[PDB]
């Protein structure tokens, strides 16, 4: 599994940014992390990137320590599909290409699209596989933009999947084809995403609330919302509503 | 209707690809676009599918510019290609369901199956509906393929019809699929056709002629062929069978 | 060397794009590609880049042909460096490794910087090496943006060097850091510019001029513009007046 | 006159760092920035150098806005020297001349070293103007290297002089001339300092005093370490180095 115990971290001098952190998500499954603004939450991504070093306490993958263990090339393990004032600027080969490991055949990168879900809007697309798009390129719905992050994620074939929501588009219930490109990427793997999609916590595997800096919470839906009064409250001010 | 009113287009500067077009497609009504492959006929439909913009005046749906409606409605709903050269694999089930939006009923799919006349191979595969279909098991061939790439056109239901024909021509269960589910497919709506088969054109309501980024014509065939000795050419040498 | 042997090219059928171009491009020269829009500059930049394939000709390098040496190993040797619509986003840590091997670390990139003449900016910025670009983070100017692209070229360190001017700020005559950044960038490489500057010209050390798809003139500067009438008429108006 | 009227800024948007900040800068002098790590002050550097547009509130030049010029500032403006590593430029014309203008000159070269106190380091050295302080020969230990830097400071004569103060490597001589240096440079300018020296506070014009990302204290020392328990334990304790 991709385990994390103990784990502290601050970025410069002023407060403490993670304390004490301690949480595991192992194969075919998901775990969320919920919680209000300013938890730690995008900061536990950033460590498990390896952009930062936790100042005390281990990362631990399958047993080995992800640091300076695993060089850093360690981030083919890795994938992290996230969106918002997003551009692709290229050809969609070009795109789904900066990796060494995947592109070698256009056949392959099919078999890529149709798993993220577009043999169908790249097939009824100009120059096919071929097409520049965006800066003054093609024009691509939003929707378009994330399966073709998914298809990209797809041919990288990361072990690790890390996701998050900003903007509303899918609110849960919403439910669309790009879900249905999240919900093929994650079925090989090992999920970790930063929920604010109320459905998205519900069938999370395992959820971790994070209130400013720390884990109040360590299991199901179900359970935590009984027995915790700051989480039930967060689920109802903030989440669907708030 | 769909006006294309005055349609000056271009890539880059040199080159300026299409000058005035002006187009207008009724219902039940089949337009067609021959011509040259240089004409821009693609170009059309790449305009037509949005991927583009118009450098000079508008494409008019029903009075309204299409350029007053959103990035998903138009594309999906309305903005429709024949898939039938798609090539897909996978279950019957599964690949008829393709990225529509919903949920899907067998009897809906039946009622799909006998409008698209593709109710045999599937009532024979005996996990019919779930039977695997491919690189895998219970091969495919030319025809059968097609036909279910129109019956999902009728899950899809659209307003519009487009179409980019074949310079390959299957011998003999052509008809069965081309001429019959098409024949249903074009039946109810508006449809558009950049036609590479003579049968088209015959049926067509009416012919536009693009020579190198022009209309020259605007007629049934008939009305064309005797008046345009490019055209009847253009029929006669490169659309031509044998 | 870099030798383009007899090449012809067209993407479509409606048109050849080049016909019958010889071209060499020798070790720490300047060679520069002038001529209306539409000659076929950018046309060729692509053919080396390998994008698309001589329909026709044959380019090679120092003998040995380019279609051999295989897509990546190529893609390493070249580095092309153009201006703006392209703003980058992430850090500048990462703006100058992705898609590089392994190591060599921040000290490397301050070398690079300090070759690219950004370093002093660098250091005065923030988290410094660490600083987030584009919207997410921070604001540079066109002039900076640049500078680290010059800068994130040294680091991929090509032996083959292409750019090209497609905006106005670099007169030709108007001189600054960047136009001085790049001319170190020229220095131990097998440089080719698509001129646009009328000084770029004056110092190349060979010069093509192109035409609707030909190579009207090979030479110096000096040397052409008396004995080609029609050159002079690109470099009085196209270039010093429009 | 640089003036900072009302600012509010944040970065993430969970914590207001700055709010409601004012500081006027003034002509040919000093002003510092002292106060803890949390406090903001790099920030408001990195407010004044444009990198991050505010939330509240303009920060005004002899009553204008800022909405200029990215390049009139960034001239204005300074980059102070240390900072600066070793930068192998291997020649002093060209250490002296990083990015930096049209052309320059020998006798103004020199103009600048006389006005940074550093002409004569540049004598002991062959071929003058023309050489190595670098990995690759006539290494200076780091006094000369950090005031060969004002000098480039010198160049451009700025209006505005921006600071940032550390590690007080006591060869006493390299702040002699490092402050001789300092002053001839600040002695002129509308300087701005983020003070980790006590040298630096006793003699400016007006202090602030920031602590979590708020002015408290708003006057010359004198006044400051008499009104304020919590500046002079700063200022003994931390600022000291
Ligand atoms: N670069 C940074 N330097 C210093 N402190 C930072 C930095 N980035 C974030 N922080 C601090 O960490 C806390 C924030 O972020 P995190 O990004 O961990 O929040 P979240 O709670 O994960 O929210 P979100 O996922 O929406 O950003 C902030 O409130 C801020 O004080
Ligand atoms: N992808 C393409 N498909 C078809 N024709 C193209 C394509 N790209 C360029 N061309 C054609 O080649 C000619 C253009 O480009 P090239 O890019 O070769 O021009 P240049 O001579 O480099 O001009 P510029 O850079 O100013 O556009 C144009 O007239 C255009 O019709
Ligand atoms: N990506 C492109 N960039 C520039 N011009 C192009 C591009 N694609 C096609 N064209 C131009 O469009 C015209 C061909 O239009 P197209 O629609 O492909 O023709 P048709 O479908 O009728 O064969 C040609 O002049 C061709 O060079
Ligand atoms: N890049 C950043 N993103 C979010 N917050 C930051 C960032 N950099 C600094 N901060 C915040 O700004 C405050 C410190 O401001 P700063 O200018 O660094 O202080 P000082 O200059 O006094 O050391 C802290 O609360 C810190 O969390
Ligand atoms: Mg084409
Ligand atoms: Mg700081």
């Amino acid at each position: 599994m991709l385990s994390a115990r103990h784990v502290d971290f601050a970025y410069d001098d002023s407060e403490q940014i993670l304390r004490d952190i301690s949480f595991e998500a192992q194969p075919n499954s998901i775990i969320a992390f919920a919680g209000p603004s300013g938890g730690g939450k995008s900061t536990i991504f950033s460590l498990l990137e390896r952009f930062y070093q936790p100042t005390a306490g281990e990362i631990t993958i399958d047993g080995q320590p992800i640091d300076n263990i695993s060089l850093e090339n360690w981030r083919s393990q890795i994938g992290f599909v996230s969106q918002d004032s997003a551009i692709m600027a290229g050809t969609i080969r070009e795109n789904l290409t900066y990796g060494l490991e995947g592109d070698y055949t256009d056949e392959d990168l099919w078999q890529v699209l149709d798993l993220a879900f577009a043999r169908s809007f790249v097939e009824n697309m100009p120059d096919q596989l071929n097409t520049e798009v965006g800066e003054r390129g093609v024009k691509i719905s939003g929707g378009q933009r994330q399966r073709l992050a998914i298809a990209r994620a797809f041919l990288r074939n990361p072990k690790i999947l890390m996701l998050d929501e900003a903007t509303a588009s899918l609110d849960s219930e919403s439910e669309s084809m790009v879900q249905k490109a999240l919900d093929s990427l994650m079925k090989g793997r090992t999920t970790l995403v930063i929920a604010h999609r109320l459905s998205t916590i519900v069938d999370a595997d395992k959820i971790y609330f994070i209130e400013k800096g720390q884990i109040t919470g360590s299991g199901k839906h179900n359970e935590l919302v009984a027995t915790h009064p700051l989480y039930a409250k967060y689920v109802s001010e903030q989440l669907t509503v708030g």
